[PDB]
């Protein structure tokens, strides 16, 4: 009954801590103003935003992979191994009704986390591990990432 | 367990109707990719955006005034006079780390609305009127908006 709007500018291999956390309920939306289908190859990953927890888990990763043309959904603690990976075909294909940019939205449903792009549903990925999240990355391989070099991060938490 | 996201390109004088109303616990950001603090004098708003019911009626109405330097928020039925209206003093005071664009952002809190201008709080308006929103409107004073002709406008449903 007293939500909170936070902004945060994400350059490319970087990390940001945030303000708020975000927990089961809140919104996560990243923001690129620019969408590069034809980069090139990623060392596999062209393009990966992360839901970090307080510990270092990674509690969502999110990864783009043009050569392999697909999205890999993945989760691991700290200094442990990757754990079980889904995937979703065909990178082009969620970006259709784009036009030079891209909104990759994360809602956090407790025991699950909605991957949206634009305006379309990718997955409905369960949580392997749980948490708030604390922090967010956006790495890249070398000059050939899907999203431009700074992405806009917008959090929207307190909701439930 | 299931929310969805829908994108709106409003024009200056223009009413998008939502393809899913934005309803208790829902949430509408407004995009400008631009700041106009010295525009000119509003006829005798500058800017507004509006959250309008089924019926007509005005769920929440927000009008940038330069001229008077502040911020009108109010409701009022189709074809009804309009009602109790607040204020907040100081636009530019709002828009403080901004730097060339602009977001506005409408939580409905069933029976109130936050109203947020980039991160900071200006007010948390108590409904006059109740419903759900199926549509919103740009309305602009010639040439002295405040905002870019364009809005942006994302809409978070299915929340609660
Ligand atoms: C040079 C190197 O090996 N580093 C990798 C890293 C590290 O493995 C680790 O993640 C560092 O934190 O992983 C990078 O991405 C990995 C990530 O996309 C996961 C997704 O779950 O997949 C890894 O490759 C998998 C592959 O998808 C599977 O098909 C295969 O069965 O196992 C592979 C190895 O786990 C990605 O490597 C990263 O930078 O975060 C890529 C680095 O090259
Ligand atoms: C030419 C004309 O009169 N049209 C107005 C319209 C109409 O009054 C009506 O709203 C059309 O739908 O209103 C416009 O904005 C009004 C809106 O900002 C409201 C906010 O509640 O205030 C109106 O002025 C108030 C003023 O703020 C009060 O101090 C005063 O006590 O009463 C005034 C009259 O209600 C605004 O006019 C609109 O375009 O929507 C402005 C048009 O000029």
């Amino acid at each position: 009954t007293t939500s909170a709007v936070n902004i945060y500018n994400i350059s490319a291999g970087a990390s940001v801590d945030l303000a708020a956390p975000v927990t089961t309920g809140d919104i996560v939306t990243f923001f690129s103003s620019a969408l590069n289908l034809s980069a090139g190859a990623g060392s596999p990953n062209n393009t990966a935003l992360n839901l970090l927890s307080e510990n270092g888990a990674y509690l969502l990763h999110i990864a783009f992979r043009l050569q392999e043309n697909v999205i890999v959904f993945n989760s691991r603690q700290p200094n442990a191994p990757w754990l079980v990976e889904q995937r979703v075909s065909n990178v082009a294909n969620q970006f259709i009704g784009s036009g030079g940019k891209a909104m990759v939205t994360v809602f956090d449903h407790g025991d699950k986390y909605q991957v949206v792009i634009n305006e379309k549903t990718v997955i409905q990925y369960t949580k392997q591990i749980s948490g708030t999240t604390s922090s967010l990355s956006y790495n890249s391989t070398e000059g050939t990432s899907i999203f431009s070099t700074v992405v806009e991060a917008v959090t929207y938490t307190g909701l439930a």
